[PDB]
């Protein structure tokens, strides 16, 4: 019994789980022969899995390196310290000015456990609307119900786009602060294509006496490459994913102002007192123990991230989405402020005649990747009339700008096929338009040539976090 | 940059950051060279490693199995559907009256999601008080401060421990139920060394119209095994962590009653409501994206933990624990609730003339990793009277019963070496007793030849999920 | 001069309304025929009534004296301030270490401009419950629904009698309140005989760091006469109506300790925090202009309040209610807590095999206002099984000695037909016992025989506030 | 001394407290001989202040007519429901689709009611900004402070007029309305001379699903005489006081809908639902026991409101607020929104070169009460821009149109004195201003330049509530 069990721990994943073992290799196939165009997904590296799948998930280390409740953390303190220290340097920040938090477990906690240390329960939180870019962990309420846990437990209100220019209405978000009085203001998009006006939003926050929280998730890794301007020049506290733009393990990080403020009119110093709030609703408020596994693998992506290796990868996401914006355009597209400044498009399909849940549907069946999405001129949420699409996971396989032509011209493709099965199409629910997108063999014939196009091209390109050899479904 | 940039994303580990593989190195020496007794933490699994390092991590798959935002989760969809399967059939449970979430980041967050799905904010929780054996997701409040979040979003009052018998007060709690009308009461603890009444709790909370919320965190691999009873027989919604006595990845599942609840008095039939606000308060309330990677992980830990050899390893951990009360026992000391039922012995160290800290600090000096504990009869928090220590994690390695005796006997050789350095500092505070253990020459020989001992007896054992062969650091 | 109306503004209440005069003349021959003996009502002055019934009403005056918003409010100031003078002369109250606000409109909105001004939403009262002898103004909840507001907005538990005894149980209020932990303690019940342990509240909030308010409606004229012990030996706070035992107009009063706590035995100089809150509570927080007749009435009745005829009749409330319960249990009633220190007594009917809603309805036939009140062994709420009764009323008309004597008399023949009644009654519910009681002439003569004796009985005293030979309704 | 006490109890109030008697005798003067402007205040008739002075106020009767707890309401149930009868009558309210609570005891805790009726707690309430003419009972905070606890326990966001043309900016509160979600939005107002649009606000309340609820304290005797369009039409809720336009008592009254609101168009039939909810939170949710010395007062009111003398008196209050403002405008004053709809006017004195501090100290010491308000434009409140000014009280003691005539120019007389001062006024700041008001006999002998002018032309009107003759201060 006793050496029976040991050999069962140590035995590989392909002698006791053959099924979760096929699994993986089979969604090793599909990241390898797919485009991947979700802005928010990307390819983590091999270094990062393997630091996320060590033995480092074995320690229990609740609390912080040099005040920890359980003993033999030597090496964990190393490892935590190290991610800290290159968590800062990635972004460029005094460690007398700014501190950082890598405990938190993913984006939607993170920015929870800001509201929880920084407000008080029902609070005011102003940020960008979901159906205008926003995340649910900004808050959301329907006509009917509360939505995100942030608008259960905090007072919520949003701030729009300009319906006809595409970009943030900042003259409405000043004067909607001025009745709201929010005591904290997200800076913070998912489904935005343009950068953010921090300056701006300082001077509205100064002026309402609010926090200026960064929600950097979506351009984390441009930030640190520093071609897109950094949200530490303005904001009061920044969080981030450690998964997207960035590229490293699925977890989130806090970064906060520490240290002096200012001088006040009396002489006395203001200090920062955003530090011990933030740890303390981290941890013993709102987690326990960390995931070291994963602080492993961020300590190892964030020393990725300060390479010239990383600089050029993330231009190149930057030009290759200029130029997919230039070819959608061309090819007699609209995009919602009209281009890019970072790594999404957004497409307006209302002046095609079609939606984007049709449009992501035949999407999806010829194996490229994006999601429906809202647009201004959307007179419902439920039914999307745009898609979105990105570069970063693409790039990150090596395509450059040609290559998100050819993208390009098979999203052309799909659109256009999408339009045919809505004219063919024996109702006007999705269900009917599924029904005759497979009830139709005319339109499956092209859905495969389609997926053919995208497969070939896709498998040409080197495979991110494994070996093409060593895989199981080569055919 | 074309090409250069793919072969930095594949290269290993070693060859990315020397540094933190040099830490990992580090920590697997401190494992196999140990005595790890932290009663939360494990050994994991090869396979469960490997699915976590693997690719499943770079999926965005908001939503539920077959209910997703984005297309392309087919495999996603597979690993998460056999990961519910797989989680309902470790704890023998109907399918049609139990459901099961697997998408929880973790414990705290996973009570604070139940919380969230099932309670209004400020409505009222009854939970076992945190320094007579708790845990923070339970709520605390001291003469001073809020410390958890569940204290400030819900309204938490206590339930307290017999204080001469060491079990839970079932009559304090029914009369201080029926005065604070609690709308959820929480079972289940920390540093609670004996398994619960359910059937009593089970009485209380349909007397007082309640919801009864297991946290059986600290046994879920003991119920899995079947050596203690199971905690689903009256319970209405079972949290646990994958981590600890489950030996999966770091992680929670949140498990719910649905189906029939009973027939009303009227004829109608009420149906369980627990299913729908639970899956809506992991996401989108609380939550984002998944970590599919952990879901694989968890996965084949639960398929690990319905084997024959898993349920020979969980008896073993209760055998090597009384083994190690009794071998206690013979040396002299203290077991708060007068013994164990379960895998953690807490010794009750303040009437031996020494604190938690002093022999925490000792023993990880001698690479015995414990904690300090509070046990009841301290005189304040940060002043701990107790030891925690535990089976699981030694008894993974192949720890037997006479092994455990070997453990105990250099732990009392630990605590008889604090024991002389306390008398002869010259200072009273933990100061002066830290300063004195390290300029000595005469009790640092001692140190070096009882860590020689530990490090002879443990390096016997072999290295779980890994090869003792390609050990960076061999001695 | 120059109108079509001023006319009717200076016409008396003559033709103006012919029913409103008929009604207060059919009230007026109502307080004359009959024995009031609810224990919360009173006969107001003539002195008072006019004060009510003055053009200070037309005065707007919101904020305070000397900080006002309106100008004119030289003579309301003059009033304000005289109120405030006399109300801290009344209690013998030192006006730099007590304050008084006198605009609060009555009892439940004071307690709840109390809350308002010492807590935060939904932090913790404790107050005596509801069916055991407190006020709904302290808060109140059903197994089903909050009825108080207090409850809705604030977290309230309550503490109970001990049932044996008939006292209110202060060892498990102590207990109880180390477990829920409240910022505010009420002292201050209505159907209670007996008088609160205020140096027992005093250590229990000393102990909890918490607030006394003591609320002494029932309870001030004793307390105003001295010929009971004064809360204001030991609270924080304490509210008061202006109308029960005080006999003033329907208003109410919030006095709160101002100036130096203590010198505290750990450190610096703290000093009591009540009154700006208080003050600010009431206005701009809850209410807005001040009633100034109300106002100018309270001040009349707390002159009164000093005076020896007012002491007299404070010390006759006491006697007459001693003597009424000897009359009681010596013509074999039961007494909740055998007996009382106060001004009403609780009969307990349970032992005489009827309940207090049949007994409640007869004695209202014979114009003998009473109510029925829970005692303990009652099952429910719905069906209490006692009547309460008390002196101020009958004994302000000049009810003396043996007076009381002839009400124990007359109520004894009140059960005694009641038990008739029920024994001729068809069915169980109360509506066949009303049938029976108005539907069965054997009943109608005995009820006409007691009515007869109570009128011929009452209409011998003075009437208060009105003269007899002017009564539209006298025979 | 049963002799004494009975006496103290019947004797008058110049006998008791000549204080008193005295202060009311100096108040009856004040209002003999000024001009009141002050637009919420009023002359009572005496006919109410007898019924309000009654022994009604005896009378303990908590809950409703045919509901209530204590025996002996007889005729306490007739006033309350003659009150309510009246009450629905004075409105022309149909008694199946409206019904009226007219227990509630002012202004402000009868919003209160209707907010903790009909909303949890924190849930959100739109309402005219305080500085634009809304009310404290509608929410109020400022950068630093909640001043209204209504902000407290609801959350709170104003709507603003146009500062151009001093109208409610419509457009702007429809926006906000979409951004913010409220649940209630009151159209109601304090110093605002225009009618609401309350088509408009019942269109934005249905589009928001949410409840009208309009506060006619300001303009009820308006809308009982039917001169202005009547907010019944359109609200689901309204609230006023008893004691402004309407005359009555100081108290309150609230209405809502009852009975059927619609057919849902699936078949069934939906019920209006704030009967039971406003009746609940007024008793026993807020308040205890009614003030039926109030209720007989407010019975008295509504009866009077039904008059033709009583309708030619508010079309009297329309009129002499035209000519008070044509005279106004001629005269050269800048009005809030150029003109009046209804009783009081807002002058703008800063196009004077002055502002409302200045204007109402001179006013006051001319004995024209009148009061400082914020006018749109304000550099901040604290010193306000504007002269709140309106009709009802002279108008009730008959001032006609040519009198309003007196009181524009008299105005005009004491606003160019106050310039004078402001002149010689050797600072800016507003101590100095007072200072060379007072100690400059030029302008000390002036001011009785005025005054006596005033004093004149006031006594030649009628007293309203009491007589010339009976008067102590009559020289
Ligand atoms: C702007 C922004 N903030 C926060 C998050 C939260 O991410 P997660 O799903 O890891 O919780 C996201 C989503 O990725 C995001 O786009
Ligand atoms: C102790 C106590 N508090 C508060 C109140 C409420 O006073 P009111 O009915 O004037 O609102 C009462 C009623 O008499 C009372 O007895
Ligand atoms: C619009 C409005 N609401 C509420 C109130 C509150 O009145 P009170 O001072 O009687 O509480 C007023 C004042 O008269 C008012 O004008």
């Amino acid at each position: 019994s006793r050496v029976k069990w040991t050999k069962q721990l140590n035995a590989p994943l392909e002698e006791i789980d053959p099924e979760i073992a096929d699994i993986i290799e089979l969604e090793k196939a599909r990241q390898w022969k797919g485009f991947e165009l979700i802005p928010s997904e990307n390819f983590t590296s091999l270094s990062v899995m393997q630091a996320v799948g060590s033995v480092m998930t074995n320690k229990y280390s609740e609390g912080y390196p040099g005040a920890r409740y359980y003993g033999g953390n030597e090496y964990i303190d190393m490892a935590e310290r190290l991610c800290q220290k290159r968590a800062l340097e990635a972004f460029n920040l005094d460690p007398s000015k700014w501190g950082v938090n890598v405990q938190s477990l993913s984006g939607s906690p993170a920015n929870f456990q800001v509201y929880t240390a920084l407000l008080k329960p029902h609070e005011r939180i102003m940020a960008l609307d979901l159906p205008h870019g926003g995340h649910l962990s900004h808050g959301y309420q329907t006509d009917t119900k509360k939505i995100s846990a942030v608008s259960i437990f905090f007072e919520t209100m949003p701030y729009r786009l300009d319906e006809s220019t595409g970009y943030i209405d900042y003259e409405q978000m000043e004067k909607s602060a001025v009745l709201f009085r929010p005591k904290l203001i997200v800076a913070g998009a998912s489904a935005y294509a343009r950068v953010y006006d921090y300056a701006r939003m300082r001077k509205v926050c100064d002026k309402q006496k609010a926090i200026l929280l960064a929600d950097m998730a979506h351009i984390s890794g441009l930030v640190a490459a520093g071609v897109v301007p950094s949200p530490f020049e303005y904001a009061d506290v920044v969080t981030t994913t450690t998964h997207k733009s960035l590229r490293g393990p699925r977890g989130a990080m806090i970064f906060f102002r520490k240290g002096l403020k200012e001088i006040n009119k009396k002489g006395e110093e203001v200090m920062y007192d955003f530090e011990d709030k933030i740890n303390q609703a981290v941890f013993p408020g709102l987690q326990g123990g960390p995931h070291n596994h994963t602080i492993a693998g961020l300590a190892v992506a964030l020393k990725q991230a300060t390479t010239p290796e990383y600089k050029a990868y993330q231009e190149q996401v930057l030009a290759n989405c200029k130029r997919f914006s230039q070819s959608l355009i061309e090819r007699g597209y609209s995009l919602v402020s009209g281009g890019t400044d970072n790594h999404l498009v957004l497409v307006n399909l209302r002046d095609k005649g079609i939606d984007g849940s049709r449009v992501e549907k035949v999407m999806e069946l010829a194996h490229i990747a994006a999601n429906k999405n809202t647009v201004p001129g959307d007179v419902s949420a439920m039914v999307p009339g745009g898609i979105r699409m990105g570069t970063p996971a693409l790039t990150s396989r090596g395509f450059l700008e040609e290559d998100f032509v050819k993208v390009a011209e098979l999203f052309d493709a799909s659109v256009k096929l999408a339009l045919k099965i809505k004219a063919a199409s024996s109702g006007t629910k999705l269900k009917d338009f599924v029904a005759t997108m497979n009830g139709d063999e005319k339109f499956q014939s092209e859905i495969k040539k389609i997926r053919g196009e995208v497969e070939e091209y896709a498998k040409q390109f080197p495979t991110i976090g494994f070996e093409k050899e060593t895989m199981k479904y080569k055919n």
